[PDB]
């Protein structure tokens, strides 16, 4: 089955649009990785008004001369605070007066961090996270487009980074799978290009076991599973970027159940808002953002339990 909802345009003319977030006020926020300055990253983290779908600018992250390129997104539960994946300094913590930290430039081995895109809390705290680019400013920009140094990390509720894995091509999206009781069950990663959804078996904080193809995006197109999240039926919702589609997936995985058709080929990133039907979904074919009814509320976030 394939349903076309109407997707009402929320805010434009933002280059690379992702992250899209709501923080424990019900602020949206989403990145504009793509602002440069003289040829170089100076990507932004943007506040958005709701009604009017506004711009305004919250943090520019730079470290050192190095601007960032703020990417993927998760607001806290202790504190309204934003953790955020940059594809240039790592894991930033990102607060809404444009102060931001560096939280950590080395991982638990001692090896330099990679730059980061994606990011999900699971309910115990700990923040697990794509890693799609090469070695973290000072060293140049690289991207694991077509070779497989794409790394997951973990970084726990102890403050430890800790590198999972790697190897993957692109990987992109990613999402937790918790049982009726709340306990992490499954990690899923997207990797973009390879049209695969990888999961692995949580076994505690950065233990994952039991790594396997839990589900096929379709397509030939260029790209693949851009953002994703979960309903609270657990249900998979995945922007198939290029596909002009959003693929759903059952809480098993495997094939699509259903898929749901935009008014655009580049769906990216999604993002439930708290306690509603509504998906705010980013689209690099027009650089906006847009929202649509599902049929059903979205999971609920680490931060609002």
């Amino acid at each position: 089955p394939v349903i076309e909802p109407l997707f009402t345009k929320v805010t434009e003319d933002i280059p690379g649009a992702t992250g899209p977030v709501f923080d424990k006020n019900g602020d949206f926020y989403i990145v504009a990785p793509f602002v440069e300055v003289n040829g170089k990253p100076a990507g932004e983290i943007l506040r958005i008004d709701l009604k009017t779908g506004k711009k305004t600018v919250i943090c520019k992250p730079e470290v050192n001369g190095y601007g960032g390129i703020p990417a993927g997104c998760q607001c806290d539960r202790d504190a309204n605070q934003l953790f955020v994946a940059d594809m240039r300094l790592g894991l930033l913590v990102v607060q809404t007066d444009g102060t931001f930290e560096e939280i950590a430039k080395k991982d638990s081995e001692g090896r330099r961090m990679q730059g980061c895109a994606y990011c999900a809390f699971d309910y115990e705290g700990n923040l697990w996270i794509t890693a799609p680019a090469g070695e973290v400013a000072p060293a140049d920009f690289t991207l694991s487009v077509d070779e497989k140094f794409g790394s997951i990390y973990c970084f726990t509720t102890d403050g430890q980074m800790i590198q999972v894995d790697t190897a993957f091509q692109a990987p992109a999206g990613i999402a937790v799978r918790h049982m009726n009781d709340g306990r992490p069950y499954q990690l899923i990663v997207a990797e973009q290009p390879t049209k695969k959804l990888w999961s692995y078996d949580i076994k505690g904080p950065a233990k994952i076991e039991n790594k396997k193809v839990w589900g096929h995006i379709p397509g030939t197109h260029v790209g693949g599973a851009a953002g994703m999240d979960f309903d609270e039926d657990n249900n998979l919702l995945v922007a198939n970027f290029g596909s002009s589609h959003i693929e759903v997936f059952g809480p098993d995985g495997g094939q699509p159940k259903m898929r749901i058709r935009c008014p655009f080929e580049k769906p990216v990133a999604l993002h439930f808002k708290p306690q509603t039907k509504t998906i705010f979904v980013t689209e690099h074919e027009n650089n906006a953002v847009w929202k649509f009814e599902w049929q059903r509320n979205g999971k609920k976030q680490y931060c609002e339990t």
